[PDB]
């Protein structure tokens, strides 16, 4: 049956980078088990538009006041409950990705089941920076490649992005490649940019603005490899007009930019509707946000490859008990109810720089 | 955690209604609770393709074989588990709904709550047959608006369309009214159709043919009525297939014609990411098919009324114990576990034309 | 004059395969001739929707009592006086083509002639499977390149497709080669599947979904490699809708799939009116649907080679008494009245496994 | 089996109608019957382009000498037999139809049934010239209206076209309007044109020039009022452009003028893939091309009435023994093999210009 919120812990860590990396974790509690969620906004507004002052503020001064003491049929119900506030989709994932871990775990279900998910593993790829040159560039993918993981992303940027390319190609021909594009082109690169299409990448990601669809459909009537999109989809409804547009070919899926769970099934399901895969996008999470990642990865469009990989590449220390490892390209789903991991209490402490208590 | 199923029972009832209609029954078994789903086929394929003698056998000898004795996370991957076939919606319906109603009574949570709703009342329609005249039809508009109906659909043909609605508009200036063309027109009728525009119809359900939506999308230029479509939307991508031809804004959205309540709320959602509305069709269902579609119908973008009224319009008596009786043009969600209502079995046993059990 | 059906058989025959085929046989009897037509639908909803329990109950319970005891002036009228009923063409087809049969008999006409052909033979290809590798998959072309058949057709799937193709290709860079690409790939294949264009291949066929038109259409944009139909064509509209889309530039006509001859030449005329090819697909046929389609293919747009191939390589032994051999990839028309072939009873009747009469 | 052409006639009548019309007719003898064509081209090109020299030559000197003592299955391998030759459509026709006729006649079957009609009766239209004002249009329509016909045929023209249709309208609110524009408007003439609209006419038939598509397809944005084509469909391709680019919704089918019956079927089975109607145009013909239209009418997608009204309407004496009579709008197929008429040879002879006789 129903669920009522009894209280929210909003607790803040500083996470030392494998210098470091600030977590903002959402606790909510109710029905004698507690739901978790990590907030993917930044400090400062680089990757997208929202900070973590922004979001902290948002939900102890309106969403939070908004659900507690409340019972809620579903997490469906807590979205509702938070109104018709205009974007900010990463603060209010924060409640409704919390929400989702909570109901499960008074179900105890595991989060991915009543996605509707049904995989025990999914596969992930990993993204690697610009290298100093062609050689350093082959060398280090072939570091990931030898790992097994099933897909390398390179970053690129005007005018380093078809060295790195037809350097790692002809070293591996066979492997799946791709590019981040950054944001660091404009229409006017579109020639450049078509110089990759020999390399048969699986995707280029995101060329132009962080914002756009429409330069981004034009683009791609200019050159043969699919566009991906990451940070123009924030929503189901993004994804319909940029299918139909014809502004990309895949999408990032990335589960707190579109505002959670719900609406990332949805994005998934839109997208499915016009013939076009997702995959999982990644954020640098804790073990937290990496889980719920991985349980909504189960979904059977996500086709190609996450950027969901070992967590031990990134933290000496994770903010979970749970190991969070892939091997050839193939991590598991963390087993147990909701996300089936488990906030480390004692370590987290060790790294916290905020915490406050919510209640009714 | 998971179930898996024990056994299954196909019950053929021939139920009086207020002469007799065919409904077949699938009940499935498994972890103590049982799941009921009914079918919408007809013995003779007259609304669509499917047949009680084609998909009967699909289940006994197909389907059914797949399942028995299998251990399931969740619906989808019971549907999964069918995957291979081609088309036979409504018999995939039949296994995938039934094994949402088990899933659901598992957990012990209504059916409505695991799709993602929280409504406790839906909103229902009437749906008015040809009259004889104008005041006939207006007569009969007159009592089911004074019984609280929401909307008002009538069937139109050609030599009787715009007169019946006319009327109905005179008298009647602000109800929502809707008519159903039922496949009887051609695009030479479209000045005809055009003559309702000015009636402000909320749409002309399917006026062309019935698995088209180019020509539909043709006609939907030349009228400013909404197109509302029925059977050529049978899945998510033919949802977004019609709605970004523009063949129509409205979708009549039949849970068992798109393969069950996973497609239904993936159909949904496309429709939402478009801004269209959906609304629950119906198919003369017992009380388990009417269940059902309440249940789906607690989704937000069903935010048009729906053919669920009331079951004593339809059946002397019903195969559930619980009434379920729309007041004032809504419905109340029936209370209870998975659809929240119960098949009275001995009174199905006084109306069986044949069952028969399967294990595995 | 007219023609009066006094008398239908249902005769099921199984078939072994040089394990077994199930053919279902439709006699139908009247002045003192008769007609026989075989169904083309499976047991299980395979290649597309039908099933023979499904076709078999459309037949006994609606089709031939709608028939039986009537008189019709051809095959058109016996169409007609079947309804409305919808889909189910390949069950239709039993009837409209033994219809044919019976007609052409009663005239002592070839029904080639009937349907406005006037070719002695027509041009045939083969279909393989996928091979172990380049190869095999080259010396098995090979082989029936050596027998002259007029087209090689390639199954494919991913990733194991630019290989066979770019292998036989080499070996054989003069022949017609073609690939069925069995629906085994989505919009997200483009890329790969125009790597095919080099080999120019005559096209590739069904790609994508069975039941699609608009992403084919799409995918017709992105690759220069003609697309060609089979599944989502099952009648002139289709077609219409399908060459009008540009969703193909070629189609797989098979005589059943659209609903029989009368349908098949509409659809045959309106490819031609559009400037694109037909080809007569094959099922696997007895010599009874093997000599329809021979027949068939006499029309003046069968302009590429079918998969009407040898009988004799189907079978150890075939239900008709006249053999239906190819001689360097030219298969002649079995001489005669209607389809110019004829049950062999006696070896029939060892392989069938149901029978029924039905009269007036 | 086949047929031998051993010779043919060319007739040319003076027929006086009720000044007089120059009627030329070929005859085919073969096989102890003979089959009977109509040339519908003028002496002078004012329908079209055709002309009686230019055919008549073309026949002796081509045509019949291609066919004369050749052998063929059926008419569509005489049509073959020309297919060099470009145009000439009228000229051929006469080759094509006769071959109908002939052939029919050799299996002793209706012309009507060969091509797959099935209908004792058609529907017949009227056409009414320009009359002085308003009243005196609306007096014949009320005399026709009265008579029975099916539609109401108006001859407008720039200065007279609305009046008449209003007039027409206002006294005849659901008659089955249409009028004839006869290539004399331009498209300055749209907001006139326009002015038609809310008359609900079926249709304008070729308003711009005779030969045009493609300002057709401009016209039919501007207007509501649906478009029929005559002159610019000239064969089934010239059908699917006409439909395809909307340049109308509606062909006036001439068998003549787009080379005959099998042709003609297949203008008849685009429209129908398109679901557009065709009817049946008139060209004053004796009762052999009056007789023929009625055999082609009978077809399901001649959906209109037709122009093959009572031949004692055109001729104080007809050059068939048998009357074609319509009675309350319906004109009923003549009974009898191939066009069920027979020419009265004594009375042609006493109306011939000019004949001779082709042997091979």
């Amino acid at each position: 049956r129903m669920f009522k919120i009894e209280a929210a812990e909003i607790v803040v860590a500083r996470l030392p980078l494998k210098t470091h990396k600030v977590v903002p974790l959402l606790i909510l509690h109710g029905e004698g088990v507690q739901g978790v969620a990590e907030g993917t906004m930044e400090a400062r507004p680089m990757y997208r538009e929202e900070t973590i002052a922004g979001a902290l503020d948002l939900l102890r001064g309106t969403f939070l006041p908004a659900i507690l003491g409340q019972t809620f049929a579903n997490p469906e119900a807590v979205s509702d409950a938070l109104g018709s506030y205009r974007g900010n989709r990463m603060a209010r994932a924060m409640v409704e990705m919390a929400a989702w871990d909570l109901w499960a775990r008074t179900l105890g279900v595991p989060l991915c089941t009543l996605l509707g998910g049904h995989k025990e593993q999914v596969e992930v790829g990993v993204s690697l920076g610009i290298q100093a040159d062609e050689q350093a560039t082959v060398d280090l993918v072939r570091r990931h490649v030898e790992q097994g993981y099933r897909r390398i992303k390179l970053k690129i940027k005007p005018g380093w992005d078809v060295q790195p390319v037809r350097a790692t190609r002809e070293a591996f021909p066979d492997i799946r490649l791709t590019v981040d594009a950054n944001s660091a082109y404009t229409l006017a690169d579109a020639g450049r940019l078509r110089q990759l299409d020999e390399y048969d990448l699986t995707y280029i990601e995101q060329p132009l603005a962080w914002d756009d669809l429409v330069d981004h459909a034009e683009l791609a009537r200019r050159i043969r490899t699919p566009l991906c999109l990451d940070e123009s989809v924030a929503s189901a409804s993004d994804a319909r007009k940029a299918l139909a547009l014809g502004a990309g070919g895949v999408i990032n899926l990335k589960v707190a930019r579109v505002g959670g769970h719900a609406e990332s099934r949805r994005v998934h399901d839109v997208a499915q509707s016009f013939g076009a895969p997702v995959w999982c996008g990644g954020m640098l999470e804790s073990g937290i946000g990496r889980a719920h990642n991985i349980h909504l990865s189960c979904l059977s469009n996500f086709r190609l490859p996450g950027d969901t990989s070992s967590a031990s590449r990134y933290w000496e220390r994770d903010l979970i008990q749970e190991p969070l490892e892939a091997v050839d390209g193939l991590m598991p789903v963390p087993q147990g109810p909701g996300t089936g991991v488990t906030l480390d209490r004692e370590f987290l402490a060790t790294v916290t720089e905020a915490q406050e208590e919510h209640r009714a």
